[PDB]
């Protein structure tokens, strides 16, 4: 086994090439070494790494056996022994997600400078999805410590261009995700159970002011909730029934769930809103696990206070962990999506932590941002693509 | 947003290129349908579809923009409106894995035949190894009905060309496999620890008669064990901690097992062997389940009878299913890997039945067949590349 030779195969795409180029190449002394194909828009590009004999190499027969074949039939073909070429390309050391509507050229244009300008190459981009959201992949080779400084830019590129922007690492380890908990309110479920009691009170306007108060920041949250619950004393608690089928899952999440559970996912929701409304909802979806906060009823009417112990933004964390131990997946392989500051704690701690539709605070702090009402693009950030949820879907 | 319009750059790879020329396509109207891209031996394919309006496509300023910025450093450019062109490629429908020790030429070329005499194309071709077995990896668009045909042809092929051919669904759900176990004696360990007993009494050789005739198939297990354990009666059980801790991994067992381990995977064994020799070693590699025969053991010595109820074939796919449950993972996201007409039952049973170094008898009913003297190999029929355990390795 000699020296290596390099055979590298482009022109536009045609049926039996690989089979045309290996059957030649079985005639002299070969042995492959790697091989690499693809086809892009029917431009074919085909490279091929052997390991023959110095006399099959350095010879005239096996150069103009390969030569004449493929020029014979519309193709090119260069050839050259190396013996100093890499057999196995390293795999990838990020991967970065492009989520736009609409993805423009300056979009995507920003994000190949910030990645030329820190050093990265793009090893492949490929597309993940059409609808309803343009998905865009980059797996990139980042140089060490570039790391921080690489979200940095991308992360001003998504604000300025209108586009959400993700770096993930491309590992084997933090690659496998296994668990996810969703927030329920305005991530999970469309808007706020808060306001839609504080409605049947008649107050859904004193409320909806501190409820998008605490979510963003001003307000610490146990103390919000006391006095946000509050108004609800005096209220039937066959109320919880009537919002409980009032509510609307956020456009995307039953297909969210179902490519969750496909894939083999742990799912459940932590939640400062109530159990009573949510646990209905969580049977429906097949939830693994619930953790909420629960109202306080006293002879079939609430009181305006709940429960304790309180989740509160500390309460998320802890839930997400005792979330992860009952489920044996370790908290690296472990995902959180939620939309309010009250969710910081809870995405810090998980291995990826998703903002969804984020106030500011969060959107500052989490590992990965969207910004289109579709959760299903939690999917994409997940190594899913459109045609692969809609070929599973399909078989039912 | 009119009509679409596909570039297409080729050539030699160059810094650059990619943010070139979406810089050049933001100067005019253009919102991103499609990007594809990757470098192949130094050869760049670069695939965009856009979506800008009848004004800018059909006119003549893009076209010499593009043409202008990309000849005017090395590569080639083609542009040609659609709108009859597909945004996204459809998955592959199955990925085909081939490890060999060499591949020659014409091992190759015999599957590429195979490939295309049956109308299946092939998408993608990458190495997922090197080292210690040649593995390549092609990603195929296989027509329905010509599936059960595909693995009939390549499974000529993998006996004539001397290499492992598998054919896998390459769909979301039974891609996320998450269960294996693995058989003990010749799989996860090298040799049979009932001879390394027999051998204890003096009977090495009536034993590995019958052994190497049950797990073939002539015997049956059940009379087969009887009458082998038979043989120890006398021993006392101190034997069975010195044959234990004189027992080896099969090459690349530990590999295997830390990289399954990376991956989430629950992993255990399912033994027709001894669980006394058997559980010292799971303790060791962190197993999560173990299902084995019991030696019945009189003041120290034992009977050469065995505690029932007995592994039987039919034992291992119900200890398979049991262990399947108590994780909470479907049957179809299950993996076994074992040597034996032993494990004819299991591997049926399972997702994704491998038969590792294995009797003919196996060989002839697994979803697919090994035949190097490396375990690890068990990891490139899961997706994983050499280089990912490498580089996940090394960070400890
Ligand atoms: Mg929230
Ligand atoms: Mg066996």
């Amino acid at each position: 086994p000699k020296v290596s030779v390099l055979i590298t195969v482009t022109g536009v795409d045609q049926p039996g090439v690989t089979a045309t180029l290996f059957e030649v190449l079985s005639r002299h002394g070969v042995e492959l070494l790697n091989v690499e194909q693809v086809v892009i828009r029917h431009r074919l590009t085909l490279g091929v790494l052997v390991c023959c004999p110095a006399d099959v190499a350095d010879g005239p027969a096996l150069r103009h056996d390969v030569e004449a074949a493929i020029r014979k039939v519309g193709l090119d073909v260069s050839i050259e022994r190396s013996d100093d070429v890499p057999i196995i390309r390293e795999p990838s050391t990020h991967t970065i997600f492009v989520l736009g509507r609409p993805i423009t050229a300056a979009a995507f244009g920003a994000v190949a400078r910030e990645v030329a300008a820190l050093g990265v190459n793009i090893d492949l981009i490929r597309g993940v999805s059409d609808y309803p959201v343009i998905g865009l992949e980059l797996r990139v080779s980042v140089p060490p410590g570039a790391d921080g400084a690489l979200r940095t830019a991308l992360n001003r590129v998504s604000s300025e261009e209108h586009v959400d922007v993700a770096v993930e690492d491309y590992t084997l380890e933090r690659r496998a995700k296994r668990l996810i908990v969703f927030d329920v309110d305005s991530t999970l479920v469309q808007g706020e159970v808060i306001e839609m009691l504080a409605a049947k009170a008649g107050a859904e306007g004193q409320v909806a002011a501190i409820t998008d108060a605490a979510m963003r920041g001003e307000l610490d949250f146990a103390q919000s909730l006391q006095q946000r619950v509050a108004t609800l004393a005096g209220l039937p608690a066959t109320v919880i029934d009537e919002v409980a089928g009032q509510l609307e899952l956020m456009p995307g999440a039953r297909t969210t769930l179902r490519t969750l559970r496909r894939l083999g996912y742990a799912c459940g929701v932590v939640s400062g809103g109530f159990r009573r409304i949510i646990e209905p909802l969580a049977e429906e979806l097949m939830l693994d696990y619930v953790a909420a906060n629960e109202l306080e009823i006293v002879d079939g009417t609430l009181t305006g206070r709940v429960v304790g112990p309180i989740i509160d933004r500390a309460g998320k964390a802890t839930a997400l962990r005792e979330f992860a131990q009952r489920a044996g997946v370790p908290m690296a392989q472990t995902v959180a999506v939620g939309d309010g500051a009250n969710d910081i704690d809870m995405l810090a701690a998980a291995g990826l932590g998703i903002a969804f539709n984020a106030k500011p605070a969060l959107r500052e702090v989490a590992d990965a941002s969207l910004s289109h009402p579709y959760l299903d693009t939690v999917l994409f950030l997940l190594g899913v693509t459109r045609g692969e949820i809609e070929a599973a879907d399909a078989i039912d």
